[PDB]
């Protein structure tokens, strides 16, 4: 915070004459010098302005729900990463499902689900260690298909600085309780995989490793981090019956 | 623009002598001293060329062409957002295939329309007042559900600096006068929206709010700007017969 | 004048995630760094706001009223001043009262003289010379004490940048023809003169001299320059009968 | 504050040979560069040393005491202002005599009136407006003469930053209740006002405007602000008898 | 000093070529790169323009005369202040009317006392202390009121940081032994002490203090300053008789 | 240009007491500094005045005429010169001596050559290369000598930056229309041949190349640039009779 | 050298959006902020291009011939110089045309000697002294004229920092085997020396000397420095017969 | 020195207000700004303040006694150290005790020999020479071992920037004329050598070089430093009979 805002400073006046505090004197005086630079790199900005940057989703618009799943310890060799989840497309249907509306109902607004996104958090479980994480991973596969426990790293993503990783399940694949905009209908698992065209080939097969020259012992936790925007009207709430 | 581009003094030759402008030699000993510079820092682009920034889509490749659509004012309370437009799925089809095909007929070019963007523009009513744009939107809803028409503000999207937000509307949800890469045929807005499948589903719902602690009331410009290619050949028009 | 104001770049929302301009987000950047030095030196500013300043009354309130009385040329030698008028306090009085009341009439507005000043404003009559002005002055005496025609300077006021000093005539010693917040009535030297207690008191006596070691020849404009402020209704002026 | 004062670091003797902290010596070292700089510049000082600037009265000597008088709201169109107050010389005088020895009696020490300041305090009534207030006044006028209700902005003065004017109210024209440095006597409002020679003539009419382009409402506090200092002795307070 | 004022180096002619030395065409480039200078900032000090500054009294125009009256002790008790003086009106009247008139005659040229300042100067009687000196005064009060010779320190004036203030005693109460712009005539001091109308009100009463936690001791030197400006003709002194 | 000169700001006398404009006061400091920095660096402008630097001949004394002679098109392959020019020096002496006569003619004052330069001018005929261009010389040869059309490049000279070569044809071999400062006489080619005492050995051969790898195609303008000192008496011009 | 020459980064295009390098952007701000600065200096260089400066005609055009003649050792006194040669004119011509013919031969090539410099090259004949080299001459005198030996120290030239100093023997004076661009002719030594007008008068007498207060001993290298400019045709070299 | 100390600039009051000079207001802020730095920079001083360094014996506490012992020049070859002296136990305790104590006598305070320095100070015989000094020594050895004359050099000690090195002979070893605090006592050598336990073995034999690749000549003068504190009494010094 500041003391005074920009509000330093006062005037008098005496026989006519006003005066005005010093240092706000001097700041119009400093302004004036600041002001001529930014018409000086205005059109230096013009240039910078030809391209354009995104807006974290997670610091950005829509609130985060941070739906946990489960957590688990790993030990990684160097070069290697190791499998985080194995599950059918069914199982990781039930869990996405049911954690998901357990946790929010009663959902008593309209409201859209905007992303759905996997969340992979590692920490270390020794202190005095120097070393980064490294992530892999694959959204679908033949059913009878099952993921190699261990792989060699090769040209892996590496993990951001917060040792988090969150990565989009669209809804090109991935099925959400809510679909649009809507209010919620009595509903339930069976006519949620039901009306799932492939509900057993898409599933999030994901790795983890580190950058390091000796094994490692990691925490994971992971979770299903749902971007929400509400619709809620500026009405009031009573107690039946209305008025 | 610049005096003499970069082809400052002169040179001439005395006795065998050659003589050259001082000022011309200064510079040439700058230079040296910038390309040296330019050497000490190639190290530090390579890792920010590890990254890459978008191109404005609007400054960027393609044509602009602004179907302005309507105008509205709002009078908005704090801490909420007035719905913009309420159009069916079926309205607005009609104002996009009709408003975009009367202005721009005839269509003489081969072209692809690139992106179709909704184009929320917004301006105070009153002088002497400092706040913020806001907006929440939504893409589809059940044809039988009607948006409420304010709703509490939550997790806004900021609009930008200018007072202008654009959403692209993706071919996928939203269908184009002009699918791919061709010339025009006959068409009519009765076929256009025979042949799309979701005719009633998708529509665009937007909110507009502030950031004020009072009332605002705000004129909005509503748009359809048209992302366009063209393919023209290299060739004469003739009147005919040619040749 | 600026290209933008401060309002460049835009904003876009592609698969809902928000773009913005580059070069707004850097500037968003700098002026996060600007607002923590505006604090950081807030508290020297809070130093230098222990003293104040005088608004030039010139450029300050109050509008200006130049009633040029009449021009002159001196040759001034070295380390002397000449004398620029020698009036006596009655003729004094019926140039300020004639030379003001017949410009400025009809006065139509109530209005209030703020302050009287004695204008001096000099130019060189010779090209190519470098030299600054000098002035002494004195406002009463016995009225058959007659002043030197010209003194020897001995510290002198240094006239200002632009060649002009004015010397403010308070109210008290010299008689204003508009003593207060009055709208004009009838009047007359005579009546003006009359209600003067000591008419043949003040009177200004200036000098001008230079900082040459050579003799030179100026050019000198006197006026008196009148502070005003007007207090004008907020009414419409009709053609008799009104309405 | 600081950590250290500037006592950082220590000494110690070994073997004869004594030890001092290198971030002390650093210091001397560092201090001793300043020293120079100081010199250098003191001949600029000397140059800026020809001129002076006033400390601010109300952060300056004597002490403060704001007697507040009332308060009003005032709606101002644009380019106008507005009368803030319209007492005749008596209302005003018997305000500022039975405000302030109301408010101030017992006085129970030599002290005098060092000025008597009119205060005029501005805050808007709505939030998220950007303009800045104006100010236009007059000390005397006709008995018969009444102001207008609103003028036309001409010239105006600007109010100071922290939206505060104050405006001297010499020994000249108004009357103190306080004249000198003296211990107070009886009196009373009728043995004053008798006393003062032109009670009906002086007597402060205070417009105010802004520079905004819309109406505005504007919430005013206005006050006398006493400059006082005071006289007391370096003597106990005994309960009588005293010893 | 400089060496070479701005005349640095020199020019000649070798077969109709001109050559100039290289350090004046190094600083013909950087004048010109200061005059460039000059130009971007001449608009800031247009904004620094709208205030002004007040020239030093002592180091501007007129002369100064020090009339130099007595020189005191104090020991002074911390956040306390001791009496200087405490002269009646009269005897203030005759050490200034007396001290004046014997040090300066023969006074023997037109001249008029610009102002009339009383002159405190304080000296710290003991080395290697660290304390600032305050001061507090009035000017005048009932013959019969007696000042207190000890204060306690409240809201005082801070001396300057040469250890001396300057008070200005001026025309308005405190009476000159020339009053205008004249020659001397016969005077003594029954005749200056008649014609002032209230010779025992005005008498300036002054305390001293400091800012240090123990007692000090104080050494004081009190005068009379006089500014003066002479009207000396520009002619010679013969003997008599002239010519 | 600059909006004040340096005369900003201004000065005003209030009771006695001068204020002066605040940026100009802070001018005056600013620069008081840079004098200050001016004496810190004139021993090093005296270490540069040990040498000296020449004025360009075509922006110094003297005027220019431009006696433009022809224009040409050269192909030039990489590494390789083709010739310019291949007069016999009685050739060259006719184009001197015609081109510059008539065009000049009549010439109606006293006046000198300088000096002749031979003025070879390059532009590109193609768009979008980049390339610098070269040039060699020789200037007498005997009679019977024909140059090589195209030589092979080797350390040529370098062409300045705006493509403009000039070349001395000094009194020493070159010989001129008018020899020293005098009238003109009649004349005629003849005359001036045959009192040239090697009219046969003495001519520009010029060659001129680039530093491109692939051939380029340039255009060639030469020129003789004569420059003249005039001695025009300061008298009138009167039609006949005069007076 | 350089690693991507200033084709740093790259570009894309996903779903019509174009992605630029980070580092490239930012090298295309830093570079119009460059463009920019370049413009502001512009009229500063335009002062600076005024003048001119002088290419070292040793790295300048024409190539070097370096005709080292002989070597020498001398010892010199603390203010004193010794000569470094005494030939007559005769037998330095004779040196510069056998050492030069002889050398070069065949000379396949037109070219001239554009200039004869005399190199006179200086070392130290012991390590661990610090002291820098001066130089004396003349170039002509009485045939029966015999030069001193040693002769005192007095305004000499200061040998440059590369311990080279370089004399110019002009055409005017001093004789060249090539005396224009010619191709060479049968030639011989008493050919060349009975058309030298003046054999007898022309010879360089150089005298070498030091900085040092101590005696020293120094090597010195004479050589003839020669530049030529080649006329090479571009044409083959066959083997006879030629096609 | 400084012209004003810190006490520039002044203060006076005019109508009760206070004026202090600009100047000094300007240092008031920048020291502001500087102990605002002060107090940035306190968190590294800490860090710097872990650390000590010694001050420089000589210049530190302690009076300096230089009893120079005698003179010697040597010549030495590179790369080598020639021997200084050769004095035996006894001969170095004749030359200590003999020349201390004859040159310091009458020794009429009580003090300490805190520390003994054998003192090599060194300076070249021959002007424009560049080399550096090195030093090597022992400090005893079997009383029949003779000290080679001249050594190779071997890592040695670089002599300091002012050519002089000095090393401590501690009282752990190295016999002192006065041991601790005393008043002197009747001594003489053969008392002050059989009261040293071993006489024969501790002697300094010291060597010295050059950094130089040539026979350098060589000034050596060669002292034993004592450094002294005495214990004077604060008493006069009376004629005797005192009283």
């Amino acid at each position: 915070s500041l003391r005074y805002s920009r509000h330093d400073g006062t005037s008098c006046v005496i026989d006519n004459h006003h005066l005005k505090s010093l240092g706000a004197v001097l700041n119009d005086v400093r302004r004036k010098k600041d002001r001529i630079r930014e018409a000086e790199y205005e059109p230096i900005i013009d240039i910078a302005d030809q391209y354009m940057v995104t807006e974290d989703p997670f610091r950005g618009p829509g609130k985060n729900v941070r739906i946990t799943l489960f957590k688990e310890i790993r030990r990684v060799h160097p070069d290697t990463m190791k499998l985080v989840c194995n599950w059918s497309g069914k199982e990781f249907l039930r869990e996405t499902w049911t954690r998901f509306i357990s946790e929010e109902f009663p959902i008593t607004t309209d409201q859209e689900i905007m992303d759905l996104w996997f969340e992979l958090q590692l920490r270390p479980m020794h202190p005095n260690r120097c070393y980064k994480f490294t992530m892999q991973y694959a959204l679908g596969a033949h059913p009878d298909y099952v993921a190699h426990d261990v792989i060699r790293q090769q040209d892996p993503y590496y993990v951001g600085p917060n040792n988090i990783e969150r990565i989009n399940l669209s809804k090109k694949g991935f099925a959400f309780p809510l679909t649009c905009l809507q209010s919620v209908y009595n509903d339930n698992f069976e006519r949620f995989f039901d009306d799932v065209l492939w509900p057993y080939f898409y599933r999030p097969l994901v790795y983890v490793g580190t950058t390091s020259a000796e094994i490692e012992e990691i925490m994971i936790e992971v979770s299903l981090l749902f971007k929400i925007k509400e619709f809620a009207p500026d009405v009031p709430l009573f107690t039946g019956p209305a008025y």
